[PDB]
């Protein structure tokens, strides 16, 4: 679980989100797995605006944070599961590091600010959602 709280957003994985989400809806995209409803208190974080390829997440299942080295954002085949069909998710960046079942919804940040969250894993891999590309979370 988690979610990224924004100006009045708050950004969670769309196969996550809760009732109250669904009821305050700005904009929501299976194939890339997210879901960003509006709040009514303002944020605590802020998006990275850059092209790293490098930085922190935290992983739930292990209460710790670790550095990785990810993938640029792209369409990557994702099995199906209980949430989807067998699809390919778009703006998805691999990296070699731990996640399970739970893991979802933990944030990626480097240097500049909040990257993406954790979306996919298994195998020693960890997927994450890139949020870099919605400049409108900042307006
Ligand atoms: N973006 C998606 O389509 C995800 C929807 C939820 C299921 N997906 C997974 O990757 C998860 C998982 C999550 C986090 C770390 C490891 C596994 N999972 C694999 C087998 C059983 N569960 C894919
Ligand atoms: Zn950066």
């Amino acid at each position: 679980s988690g979610a990224i709280y924004v100006g009045n957003y708050r950004v969670v994985n769309r196969h996550l989100a809760t009732h109250n989400d669904w009821a305050n809806l700005v904009w929501e995209d299976s194939s890339r797995d997210l879901l960003v409803s509006s709040t009514t208190a303002q944020g605590c974080d802020t998006i990275a605006r850059c092209d790293c390829q490098t930085g922190v997440y935290y992983c739930s299942s292990r209460r710790k944070h670790y550095p990785v080295s990810f993938s640029k954002p792209s369409l990557i085949f994702v099995e199906a599961s209980e949430y989807y069909p067998a699809r390919y998710q778009s703006h998805l960046m691999l990296a070699v590091g731990h996640s399970e079942p739970g893991d979802c919804g933990g944030i990626l940040r480097c240097q500049h600010g909040v990257v993406g969250i954790v979306s996919t894993g298994g195998n020693g891999l960890v997927g994450f959602a890139d949020v870099r590309d919605l400049l409108w979370l900042d307006e």
